[PDB]
């Protein structure tokens, strides 16, 4: 059939199904509409709102019509003059009806959808009631959903596991949540003693029946090689019944989020774990977020391992880009974009890696709830060269690791830069970086090889500056003030009142002002050198990219 | 017939004539090649550079657009439509066709404004687009409003007289640029009359030796002089009965309102200074070139006046060096719309913008409540070389208590040093005249930061990029704008301050009198919100 597919209403009546042709530039779509009741409408939209929607539309008006729509900002449906979609064949089946219809990624019409990389949203609806022309189409009668999808696949098979191949749980033994909000939780779990070197070429989550809901993070670790670690333990994070040693292990093994399905490794490359040298335990990291808040639900979650007995040609890394988690990032209330920018700098990667460089093959990227945009571009020498990875329509909701369709070199010298823009709408306070639910994060999770000792390349804006900022807003207050409170950072940035001169001052800050950079290694130690007020990167440069059937 | 002309080359041998329909939504172009060499070019761009334009070159025809470099390239799509090729005694003419835009995005945008026309003539045969070089290659540019607002010729009170004020037969001296001033008067006693309308008069073959002309009524408090204005035969007769630049076709002033002349108040005598643009230096070249008014003994309904909006001329207002685009903002407030306008309010059926060298983006707006109404009038394309007075399409209706918001923006990119509001060649100003009625008594409505609130900029990005937090002696040094380290911080924050600070509001009459009371740190309008901008909908051989 067509390589992709996904159900769109939670009924299965209507079923997508799509193929991507990257020689033509374009997607050929295919709709399943099992039971055909009034009318149904596709199409997809920004962030999957029925506003401003391109569009294709369905009527059983007649004795069956079938045409290329577009909404308006009130939502109203128009129909569309010219067509973006171009219908190609359509079949009676015991399925139901199906529309195979053809898109190019893009038009010369700007009114249209532009298909790029990363998440797209989909938009599709029922009518329920007959309704004639569209225009009476109402928010009555329509049974209006979005679903999450990538549209531009890499268009590669997933290779399968060998006669090799063997399974591994990691899994919290089955414990009790807290009755508070928040918890991030901590396990330690251990491999059966003399146990070889393996490379673990898949994994996939695991997540209770009843909690699917209630966990949103699930992360695998391993500390420091050069020690022999604390007995078998079950319980939150931050508590100091915990020990010393933790804490230590900043080293990943896996990583899952929200949307995210299983992963499969490219086969150049696994990701090496046990063996002589290379370490210990392995330390689960769960994620809990309780707005339920009743009587504890016991859980045992985690991640599930594929692994291989030895080699495959290269050992592959994962690196986190992105902005340390501190304070002193922020988003300012009632934003629609604001864009917070972290760096790993030439002097980390100069540093950190081979004259050979290392090869991305996969990104996965990372915001709490107010996140819309990420982007991941190289720079060389303060010239963009090429895109790491981007999303333009990036939801909190839908986090996944994605196979990069070109495998992207970085070599020492070059500038890593990555951006999140943010939206406060719904913020009555300014939003701050940190691990809280009404805190923000910007990540870039990176799969690359060969392994390196470079796991944490981030970076954050210098605390003296961000502090000279807010002595500066308090004195373009005027009256006279000399005072000088430290810290509060959180508490500093709730106490600004927010006009347009603090955010454009803020905003320059961010754009000006040097880094406090961390490169830091798997052993969770910096790499050494004096890493605080670096020179902020900078670019000299930007890249450049160019009737009714029936 | 064609309404609209302009010449392009200075030698006269292409001539361009045109047709607008806003039904349509296209221009209807007519090249006339007089003397044809090997080929001729013909086109739009930005700034009007042979770099990146849209193009049409040639019987055989194509479209064209041009690289980062130059270099013209054939046209895969086609903006431009060829019509008909003709030959006449004049010479060749081409009718051919343009929509205002595409769906293309690198194509040009015709919109309200400026438009710079490229121009050139190919001396050299040749074979292929991209074989064409700078040998054998006559390149220059035109400017010109391509979207006129299509009125009418409003009937004449038949009341109505002409009176001719022309060059009396004058020989154009050997310089490439002129300014001749000549003194022309009227009928002692010629109590007031409205001029209704004005139309060019140009001299045959002088059409490209002619750039602007302008009509003046000198000071009431004279002897006659005909000659360039620099000569140093004592005057200044400086205020504006009349105006025209290249391609105008004639100016009306509308149903409700004309423009006074006459008895006293009046000034006695007449100032005409006309602008010779001459390269190649023509010599003995005779020119009895000039304007026309339209006038009438009776009175319509209002007298019609002029209103200067935009920035106070200070130096607290600057740009800083090397910027592709830096906005400067002046301000109307609902205070001064309020207290200095008739309950009935005023309107503008005209408006001239005004910048100094750097100058490159104008817009005013109306808006009313904190939100964006109305666009008075816009010029992205805007040249401080071609100003003239236009015509709005359409009548713009001003209110009590709605606020006017007059925007600049500036490139610095070949200035050293920051740029400030002043009268020098090497400073700058943002100036929208608005020709409107009723005549009010407000002429200067404009406004700029308050200086306290730059003094604040000055020492705040004094002492943030000097190091240290939490200190309070404060000694104040340096206050003025030159010898300022210009990085993204201190012009990020030179932009919030202008976006932030409240505004030293000027609303004056007299330029030595303010309006009724307290006019210092005024609130600074702020829009909640803006407009939509409307959407752009989406090789030949022809026998002779
Ligand atoms: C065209 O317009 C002219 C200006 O209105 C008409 O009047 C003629 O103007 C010229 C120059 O102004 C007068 O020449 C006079 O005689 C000599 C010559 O001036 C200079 O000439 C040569 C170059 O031609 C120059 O190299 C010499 O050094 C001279 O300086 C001057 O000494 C006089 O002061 C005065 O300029 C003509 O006399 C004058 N014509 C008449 C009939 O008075 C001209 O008539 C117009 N022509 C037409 C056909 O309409
Ligand atoms: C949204 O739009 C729909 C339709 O445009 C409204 O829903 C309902 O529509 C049905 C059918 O058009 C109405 O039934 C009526 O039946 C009588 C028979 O006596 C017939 O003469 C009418 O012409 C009509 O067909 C039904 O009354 C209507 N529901 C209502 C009015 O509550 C819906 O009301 C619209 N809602 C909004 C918020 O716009
Ligand atoms: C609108 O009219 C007012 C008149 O009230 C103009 O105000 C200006 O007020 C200053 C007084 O501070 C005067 O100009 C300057 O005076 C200082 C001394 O204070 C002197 O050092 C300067 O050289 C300058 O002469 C004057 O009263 C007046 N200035 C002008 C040019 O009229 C205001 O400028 C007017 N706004 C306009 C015409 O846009
Ligand atoms: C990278 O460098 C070190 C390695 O862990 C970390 O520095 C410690 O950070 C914690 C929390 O901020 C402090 O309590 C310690 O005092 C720090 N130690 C030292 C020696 O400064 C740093 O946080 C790491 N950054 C990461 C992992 O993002
Ligand atoms: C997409 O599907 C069409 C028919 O459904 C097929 O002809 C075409 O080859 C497919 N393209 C792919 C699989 O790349
Ligand atoms: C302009 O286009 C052509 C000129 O030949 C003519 O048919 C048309 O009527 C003209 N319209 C206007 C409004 O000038
Ligand atoms: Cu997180």
């Amino acid at each position: 059939p067509l390589p992709y597919h996904i159900p769109l209403d939670p009924e299965g009546s209507l079923e997508l199904s799509w193929n991507v042709s990257y020689t033509q530039e374009a997607i050929h779509f295919q709709l399943l509409v099992r039971r055909l009741k009034a009318g149904v409408l596709f199409g997809m939209s920004d962030r999957g709102e029925l506003e401003n929607a391109d569009l294709v539309v369905l009527w059983t008006d007649g004795d069956a019509y079938f045409a290329d729509a577009w909404s308006d900002q009130k939502g109203q449906i128009h129909l569309d003059p010219q067509q973006d979609y171009q219908l190609l064949q359509v079949q009676r089946t015991p399925e139901g009806l199906t529309l195979l219809f053809k898109r190019p990624f893009g038009t010369c019409d700007p009114k249209d959808y532009l298909i790029e990389d990363g998440t797209v949203h989909l938009v599709y609806g029922i009518l329920e009631e007959p309704f004639r022309s569209l225009e009476a189409i109402n928010g009555s009668g329509l049974q209006m959903g979005l679903q999450r999808v990538q549209l531009l696949k890499p268009n590669i098979p997933e290779p399968e596991l060998p006669s090799d191949a063997c399974t591994m749980e990691v899994q919290a033994p089955n414990i009790q949540i807290p009755s508070q909000e928040t918890t991030y939780w901590c396990y330690i779990k251990e491999l059966p003693k003399g146990f070889s070197r393996h490379h673990i070429i898949k994994y996939e989550p695991i997540v209770t029946k009843g909690n699917e809901a209630l966990v949103h993070h699930m992360e695998v670790f391993q500390c420091a090689p050069e020690m022999d670690s604390v007995p078998h333990f079950s319980g939150p994070c931050d508590s100091k019944m915990k020990p010393d040693r933790l804490n230590y292990c900043r080293h990943v093994l896996a990583a899952w989020a929200l949307g995210a399905k299983a992963f499969y490794y490219p086969e150049e490359a696994g990701l090496a774990f046990g063996g002589p040298g290379s370490s210990r335990y392995l330390r689960l990291e769960v994620h809990y977020h309780n707005p339920l808040v009743i009587e504890g639900r016991n859980d045992s979650s985690g991640i599930r391992l594929y692994y291989t007995a030895k080699l495959r040609r290269f050992n592959a890394g994962i690196m986190e880009l992105g902005l340390v988690y501190t304070p002193v990032m922020a988003i300012p209330p009632r934003e629609t974009a604001f864009i917070l920018t972290g760096y790993c700098t030439d002097k980390c990667t100069q540093l950190a890696l081979p004259p050979s460089g290392i090869h991305i093959f996969a990104s996965q990227l990372h915001t709490h709830l107010t996140g819309r945009k990420v982007v991941t571009v190289l720079v060389r020498d303060g010239r963009e060269w090429e895109i790491v990875n981007q999303d333009n329509h990036y939801s909190p909701h839908f986090q996944e690791i994605r196979m990069l369709k070109k495998v992207v070199s970085v070599h020492p010298g070059d500038v890593l830069i990555t951006s999140c823009t943010y939206n406060t709408e719904d913020r009555e306070l300014a939003t701050v970086g940190g691990f809280g639910i009404l805190e923000e994060m910007c990540v870039n999770y990176v799969h690359y090889y060969p392994q390196t000792q470079l796991e944490l390349c981030k970076s954050a804006v210098d605390a003296g500056f961000l502090q000279k900022y807010f002595h500066l807003i308090n004195r373009f207050n005027n009256e006279d003030v000399c005072t000088c409170p430290q810290a509060s950072v959180s508490q500093q940035f709730t106490s600004v009142p927010w006009n347009s001169f603090n955010r454009d001052v803020l905003k320059a800050l961010y754009s000006f002002a040097p880094i406090s950079m961390h490169c830091n290694k798997s052993s969770a130690v910096r790499f050494q050198g004096e890493w605080n007020l670096q020179p902020l990167p900078k670019v000299i440069s930007t890249l450049e990219e160019p009737t009714v059937v029936s």
